[PDB]
């Protein structure tokens, strides 16, 4: 509804819509106003009581509590499209634009960063959902209090133990197991990307392009990158799902050891 929320400027549009600063007037809260076009969705929930994006089942599954996922305030329905109301720290940047600036980042701020994606990624996993285009767009730094935040469940579904066989996610991020035979399990799919996710934070780039270095999973550092995020990057993206990591296991790697809290992280790396 218009009268609640005052709109601002455009933050962004793409395959997840629009996304809109704004203002919740009772309070004058920070938020974040998405449109989504109802033609442009592809997969729909519904929920226990009518029929909606799946991206807001997802949402209001993980929205509850606290967390590092952007969490869901409000929604309406439009004759032609959804208008999601979430929230929106201040200053936030995505950690795309973020890596776009600095570049490699340094492995300290990354092992932050990538603790605090396994924490939302596993609250996630808990409440039953899986995100399925875990990259650096769909992660949000609340530069003050140097929290990330999980954005973008449009391409998500609910947990499941059987193989999926569809995919709509981001492609240089996916497994060598969608791109061969399309068929994937949730976790070690997820872990796959963590993988990628993990060597662009510390290469400041992505490592394959093409489908044929994706099956081939040979992994070459362009960078300087101690052995034991190697070694943790790697076992990431085995090319059998089995041979990847737990969520357990990764953050039991010695490189994951003495992360640093987030305010922490802020306070040497984001300027607080
Ligand atoms: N604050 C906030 C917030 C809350 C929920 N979803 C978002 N997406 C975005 C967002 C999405 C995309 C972008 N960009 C802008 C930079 N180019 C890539 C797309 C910038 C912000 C922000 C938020």
């Amino acid at each position: 509804l218009e009268s609640q929320y005052q709109v601002g400027p455009l933050l962004g549009s793409g395959g997840f819509g629009s996304v809109y600063s704004g203002i919740r007037v009772s309070d004058n809260l920070p938020v974040a106003i998405k449109h989504v076009e109802k033609d442009r969705i592809s997969d729909w929930g519904e929920l226990p009581n009518t029929r909606v994006p799946m991206e807001v089942v997802l949402l209001k599954k993980v929205s509850s509590g606290f967390s590092g996922v952007i969490r869901l305030l409000d929604w309406f329905e439009r004759p032609d499209s959804f208008v999601l109301i979430l929230e929106r720290p201040e200053p936030v940047q995505d950690l795309f634009d973020f890596i776009t600036e600095r570049g490699a980042l340094q492995e300290e701020l990354a092992r932050s960063f990538f603790w605090q994606v396994l924490e939302a990624v596993r609250h996630c996993h808990n409440c039953g959902v899986l995100h399925r285009d875990i990259k650096d767009e769909n992660i949000l730094i609340d530069l003050n209090r140097g929290e990330l935040k999980l954005i973008d469940f449009g391409s998500g579904a609910l947990l499941k133990d059987t193989v999926y066989t569809d995919f709509d996610g981001t492609r240089v991020y996916s497994p060598p197991e969608w791109i061969r035979y399309h068929r994937y399990h949730g976790r070690s799919a997820a872990v796959w990307s963590l993988g990628i996710l993990l060597y662009d934070m510390v290469c400041g780039d992505i490592p394959f392009e093409h489908d044929e270095e994706i099956i081939r999973g040979q992994v070459f550092f362009r960078q300087r990158v101690s052995s034991e995020c190697q070694h943790l990057i790697r076992w990431c993206l085995a090319l059998r799902p089995s041979d990847r990591p737990t969520f357990e296991e990764i953050q039991n790697h010695p490189w994951m050891q003495d992360v640093l809290l987030p305010q922490e992280t802020a306070e040497i790396h984001l300027h607080s």
